[PDB]
């Protein structure tokens, strides 16, 4: 219909075609810079392309105009269709669906939120004239839930999908069904370091557009050996380049927050020392993190301080960042980009169903990204502090899909309320292995949250608006039951964070000793709660409970982090309407109300003992030879107990231990322990025992 060449007129034109206002003389000069892109020499290809294909794979270099200037290619080309609907464009982060969606709004000579505009989880900078929205991938996943098919969007264009994340993956996986079920509907799927050939194989062959060519050079500069500490390599590198390298800003990657504000702080300290000892320039030095307030995250985009004086060695600009800033930005002014080569990535330990952060080499695709961040206006330098030959031999080619490293049966409830109906062949690009999917599939059957014929139930609803393993959710759901709510609230937390025991080879001894006063003799579960009491009880007197944990031989990191989770699950409790509840502390039954409320998340994580006095226990699933593990505080375990975690080294244990009574299973989970249906067995036998024991003892009373 409507070709590049006839779009370039109406972009020429005095008239905005959008507003009806006059186009300003600023748009002209952006708009002089934007044709000199290289996506703009293929601007016909891609009309081409895009008429004729449902589907797009898009590769082209960093800074070759994909975010910006293809999306406002389909604006032009969609509007005479009268569709009234709209083009999506996912960011992986919030800082560059905000930015882009600005710089787009100057581009195209509109006021950000009403033609161009963007929708994050908590605001919707958009209105009813927006035709362009860029976003996260996780905000158009919450309106896939609200929206299965997507009805207000006529492109929805996948940016940096690469990533491989949970909510990437899974927005591929919904919009190539949709796609057949929605004709109307374009897909864009691009990134500037893609395997191009997997991702047109799983959008049904879908033809690949590959514009070449860059804006500007980044020179990648390799070290000649490797260093350890990173940190110290990378603040190094920051001050040798404003003592001797020309005007430019820097950009330098770290892991975290705590590492990222002791780095600024080192930085400053020591550009202060070069300022009044050497003339050197002055530099201003800021951080940049996702728990950063929005407005303090904006202010990477200030401009870089003066000289001293005319003449001077130039002013300059660090921004020191985690991989937010890895993809997606353009920020004006930066030449240099100092790639230590390391990111906090998530883990997930299968024996504690816990997901964690882990600081890890990043992939060739994050290195690439990161030295991207250059060359986009000016000439740029990235100082990767590694060799070359641990780029090329030790460094993987992609980061591995965040759903291979995520809980399973999280994902599998977020799936329920999106509307899948078939689990096992639901077609995403990695998938988990069939037996990996069905077993999830059966703990959230046997934990009630999916009925017999995998539907949600609404135990299961509510259970997913836990950031828990669900597990642990039904265990906090089913709290008030027991009379525990504020304790298990406390214990839900600690189980959902790696373990807080501190044992380090040199003072072992001294962390036993300190374990001893929160050493509960019938579990585990109960010795976890009383660490976490006194931390709480120290940090109420105003303790430093960093000193605190070390001298008691706890996880500060850990610790806090399930505080904080705490928190978050008391405000879910409390509005999903779920009551906090104790029982005190001196009741007959305050410790066996807490042992028995384990039961409703872990009747699954049972084991007997096999003899009157043997050692070895078995499991209710699977029917493992298990050991309990001698880190307990159980000093005589019952016949029966509740574990947290399975472990396999040269021996196998159940570590996490406490002490229950078998008609507690009986009771919690009748579903589970039907014996009618139970597996036969010297398990099966026991506890028909104990269920003929209560008949016998129930029968004689009644008489
Ligand atoms: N905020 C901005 N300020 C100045 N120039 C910008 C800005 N955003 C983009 N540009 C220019 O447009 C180019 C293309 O940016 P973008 O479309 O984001 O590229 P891509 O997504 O392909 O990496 C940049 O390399 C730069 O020259
Ligand atoms: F590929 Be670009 F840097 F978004
Ligand atoms: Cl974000
Ligand atoms: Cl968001
Ligand atoms: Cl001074
Ligand atoms: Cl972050
Ligand atoms: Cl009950
Ligand atoms: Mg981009």
């Amino acid at each position: 219909g409507t070709t590049a060449k006839q779009a370039e007129a109406v972009e020429d034109s005095d008239i905005n075609p959008w507003t009806g206002q006059r186009h300003s003389e600023r748009y002209f000069k952006i708009l002089k810079a934007r044709r000199k892109l290289p996506v703009n020499k293929q601007r016909q290809e891609f009309l081409d392309l895009y008429h004729n294909n449902q589907i797009l794979v898009f590769v082209g270099e960093t800074g070759s105009g994909k975010t910006t200037q293809i999306p406002q290619y389909v604006l032009y080309d969609e509007l005479p269709h009268q569709t009234g609907k709209l083009i999506a464009c996912t960011q992986p982060r919030r800082v560059a669906a905000m930015s882009v969606a600005q710089r787009v709004a100057d581009e195209l000579d509109v006021k950000l939120g009403e033609e161009v505009g963007y929708s994050i989880r908590f605001e919707n900078k958009t209105s009813s004239k927006t035709l362009l929205k860029y976003m996260t991938d996780g905000q158009l996943l919450r309106e896939a839930m609200h929206d299965r098919d997507m009805s207000r969007y006529s492109c929805i264009i996948l940016d940096e999908a690469h990533e491989r994340t949970l909510a990437t993956d899974i927005l591929m996986a919904l919009l190539k069904q949709l796609s057949e079920r929605r004709k109307d509907l374009k897909i864009i799927v691009m990134s500037a370091t893609l395997d191009a050939q997997k991702f047109q194989s799983y959008f049904f062959n879908a033809p690949l557009l590959a514009v070449p060519g860059r804006t500007h050079p980044v020179e990648i500069f390799y070290t000649p050996e490797a260093e350890r500490d990173y940190v110290e390599a990378a603040i190094r590198t920051v001050l040798q380049i404003h003592a001797c390298e020309p005007e430019g800003d820097i950009l330098l990657f770290l892991t975290g927050e705590e590492e990222i504000e002791d780095a600024c702080r080192r930085i400053s300290l020591e550009v202060d020392e070069m300022i009044r000892e050497s003339d050197a320039g002055p530099m201003s030095v800021y951080p940049l993190y996702g728990t950063l307030p929005p407005h303090q995250q904006q202010r990477i985009f200030e401009k870089a301080p003066q000289p001293f004086r005319p003449g001077g060695r130039p002013g300059r600009k660090c921004i020191v960042a985690t991989n937010i800033a890895e993809t997606a930005l353009t920020i004006d002014g930066i030449v240099y980009v100092v790639d230590p080569g390391f990111s906090k990535q998530k883990i997930y330990n299968p024996r504690t169903r816990v997901e964690s952060l882990l600081v890890s080499p990043i992939s060739k695709a994050s290195a690439q990204q990161r030295a991207g961040r250059a060359g986009r206006t000016r000439p740029g330098k990235c100082f990767r502090l590694y060799t070359e030959e641990a780029f090329k031999k030790e460094l993987i080619e992609q980061t591995y899909p965040e759903i291979l490293r995520s809980n399973l049966s999280n994902t599998v409830l977020e799936l329920k309320k999106l509307g899948v109906e078939d689990l096992v062949h639901f077609d995403l690009m990695d998938p988990p292995a069939p037996e990996t999917m069905m077993r999830a599939l059966e703990e959230l059957n046997y934990l009630a949250c999916l009925d017999d014929d995998g539907e949600l139930t609404p135990l299961g609803n509510l259970a997913s608006e836990f950031p828990l393993d669900p597990a642990l959710a039904v265990m906090l759901i089913s709290s008030p039951e027991f009379y525990c709510s504020n304790e298990i609230l406390s214990i839900t937390s600690l189980l959902s964070v790696p373990q807080i025991w501190v044992r380090p080879a040199n003072a072992r001894k001294r962390a036993d000793e300190m374990k001893a006063q929160f050493a509960h003799p019938d579990g585990d579960h109960l010795t976890l709660l009383n660490a976490y009491h006194a931390y709480k009880g120290a940090e109420a007197r105003g303790e430093d409970m960093k000193k605190w944990c070390h001298e008691h031989f706890l996880s500060y990191r850990h610790l806090s982090s399930a505080d904080n989770v705490r928190a978050q699950l008391k405000k879910i409790m409390e509005t999903h309407g779920i009551e906090l509840v104790s029982t005190p502390f001196h009741d007959k039954n305050y410790y066996t109300n807490i042992r028995r409320a384990l039961l409703a998340g872990f009747f699954m994580q049972v084991a007997m003992r096999e003899s009157s006095n043997s050692k070895v226990y078995k499991t209710v699933k699977d029917e493992q030879l298990v050991l309990i593990h001698p880190s307990t505080t159980v000093t005589t375990p019952y016949e029966w107990v509740v574990y947290n975690e399975f472990v396999l080294t040269t021996k196998q244990y159940v570590r996490t231990v406490t002490n229950i009574r078998p008609e507690w299973l009986l009771e919690i989970a009748p579903v589970y322990y039907d014996l009618s249906t139970f597996q036969k067995g010297e398990i099966k036998n026991a506890l028909t025992r104990v269920a003929e024991k209560i008949r016998r003892q129930q029968a004689m009373k009644a008489s």
